[PDB]
């Protein structure tokens, strides 16, 4: 029933406690508690198996045009092997999914989107490719079979450096390159992550997947990490979790992701939902995504947020205890008046009202490697 | 939100009455009644848009091995450019989806699956490719962007001959070829269908899709046909509608599809679900799919089937009036001792029993073009 990734056995052999996630079998954690796995990631580096995520290639001389007809970013402006976080929007301005798209030098776009949205996402693009060809233009879509690994943390680069002949110091955040990793040729190394720390993601061919993970794991700096730690790290980093912090009813502006909207796109008005989105850039927003902090009982998704008079003003979309801060962190939507960092709010926790404070994101300073 | 084929506007412009079908927006019928469209199809020919079905390619030298591990047919025995209907079965012998597999001379298997199952099937094959690649085998999957048109009827061949250089008399039932149809190159023409009549199916590159459709439609012999007509045409031909007549709870034996089991594989008991299927082939089976005919109001899906003793013995999976026979036809499951043609049964229709007779399928003799 549950789909397996090329590292299935690998997890079972390393104390991986499998669970159902987006129809896949993945380790929620391993031998060490997730809080320890978390802290370990922010001090050394951990290995994440994110092979369940959809990896696609947009081929054709008109690839950029196809992608920009679906996303909000300035894709054309992207330099070779340069990538960015972006969003798929609908005519209403909502978000269909968040993704990372890279303008590779192999004449193709390297797109990576959420595993829980692959059916939605693949149909969306497949349909656009057609619609585009129906208008006489060169474009193609192709799904990758490659496995996907994520090495994240301060010592992550050093570790991978041992198995690559390239100067990782020349691979800045959000750029990638095809290189042979630990013997496995044809790998895609992208300086990106979902942890807030420095790190990379290796798109490796299935045949070499286990070899790569084993090689990487041979280093004493590396420790495997499961879903649980993946989620607590990304929240501290203030990264969105599609389906929770954002969805088809939250616009890029309401979701505090305005920076993803390209400058030219803003001026062109050529992206789905632009009629709605652009006007909001002018403060015309009824709500906004913010970070919350509190003590004691942890704030959970779906919990109401009230002002200090106890009037409901919003809802929590994600929350869990922060290992790096020894407090509870969360994301939610509140009116603009209450989005200023330091704002005092109340959150219904475990049925009771709990005092919380709006925190600037990321809750923990990021360590992205930049030149 | 419904997905649209490359022929969406073409349908609207020709009077298509759009409806929701398997998540797509397709015409249920056009200007002419589904009844007249039906008959027109059996006397001349009709054009159907089936671009919503999943068209995939299995690449690699291990394609036959990958496929055989997923389907029941003898794939290795297929001569070049020869195709066959086949089934996807789980270890329990359940049918996951039915499809048509062609062993093209271009080094790849050409597969076509139901639109309503593209998520399931694609995942199924993708996962197998992954598993096989991790075993050093050379194999790959690829989804086609092509649209898919079906011209069915006694005059379809003639109508199409005017747009191709090749003698279609050389393209027997269940065989295909890559040829230039009405100016569009790269089209794969296949002598197959879902109507019981002679016919072809064209896999045409989207850019020429609308051109090919109008090109064909220009002939006075041709007339567009919608969903209702497609349903009544296949039912008369005794063909299964996955989801209705067969599903994951029906084996190829219970489904009266024993013939789809490859000749060699059947005798060797070497195919998915064999441990459940073989005993059934031998006789240890509880229910069989059959055809039923009656007068008055048409028998519909989910309607109870009973013997003359007021004992419920089965259910109707599909059903509708037959334009060609001016009677009501349907498919349903009944215990084996009640499956002999000529057997009288009672079927609940509009909250009232009606006398019905078990009929051998197809209800209307087919006219495939074979040598
Ligand atoms: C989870 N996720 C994800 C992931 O982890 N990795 C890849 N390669 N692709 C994807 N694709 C889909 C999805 C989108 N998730 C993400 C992924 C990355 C970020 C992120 O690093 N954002 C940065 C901005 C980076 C930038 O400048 O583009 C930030 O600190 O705000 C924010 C959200
Ligand atoms: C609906 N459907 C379909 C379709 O119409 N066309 C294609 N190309 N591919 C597919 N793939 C999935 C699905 C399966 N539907 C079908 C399609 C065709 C048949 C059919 O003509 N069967 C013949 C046997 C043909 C054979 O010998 O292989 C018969 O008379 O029973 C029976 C069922």
């Amino acid at each position: 029933v549950l789909r397996r990734t090329p590292l299935y056995d690998f997890h079972l052999a390393h104390g991986g406690k499998m669970v159902a996630f987006a129809g896949w079998s993945l380790p929620v954690q391993y031998r060490d508690s997730h809080t320890d796995s978390h802290l370990h990631t922010r001090q050394h580096c951990s290995l994440f198996d994110v092979s369940h995520m959809l990896q696609t290639k947009i081929l054709g001389s008109d690839r950029v045009k196809l992608m920009e007809s679906l996303v909000v970013g300035d894709i054309a402006e992207l330099r070779p092997n340069q990538g960015t976080l972006s969003l798929f929007t609908n005519e209403a301005g909502g978000i269909l999914d968040d993704l990372i798209v890279t303008n590779t030098s192999e004449g193709h776009l390297y797109v990576v989107s959420n595993a829980g949205c692959w059916e939605k996402d693949l149909a969306l693009m497949q349909d656009k490719v057609r619609e585009l060809q129906n208008q006489g233009r060169d474009v193609g879509l192709e799904v990758l079979d490659n496995a996907l690994l994520a090495l994240q943390g301060p010592t992550a680069a050093q570790v991978l450096q041992a198995g690559v002949a390239d100067d990782l110091r020349k691979l800045p955040f959000m750029t990638s390159a095809v290189m042979e990793v630990f013997g496995v040729s044809g790998c895609r190394v992208t300086r990106c992550g979902y942890t807030g720390e420095d790190g990379v993601e290796i798109s490796v061919p299935v045949a070499g997947a286990v070899h790569l993970a084993t090689a990487i794991l041979k280093n004493p700096e590396v420790k495997l990490a499961g879903l649980a730690a993946r989620d607590s790290l990304r929240l501290e980093a203030g990264l969105c979790l599609y389906g929770n912090d954002i969805d088809e009813h939250t616009t890029p502006v309401e979701g505090s992701l305005s920076w993803t909207l390209g400058k030219r796109r803003r001026a062109a008005m050529d992206f789905p939902g632009a009629k709605v989105i652009v006007p909001q850039l002018k403060g015309r927003v009824q709500r906004r995504r913010v970070g919350l902090m509190c003590e004691g009982a942890p704030m959970r998704a779906h919990s109401p947020i009230l002002n200090m008079e106890g009037t409901k003003i919003g809802t929590v979309t994600s929350g869990c205890p922060s290992p790096s801060l020894k407090k509870n962190v969360a994301m939610g939507y509140v009116p603009c008046e209450y989005s200023r960092p330091g704002t005092m709010l109340l959150v219904e926790v475990r049925r009771k009202q709990q005092m919380a404070v709006v925190s600037k994101m990321p809750f923990v300073p990021t360590n992205y490697y930049t030149l």
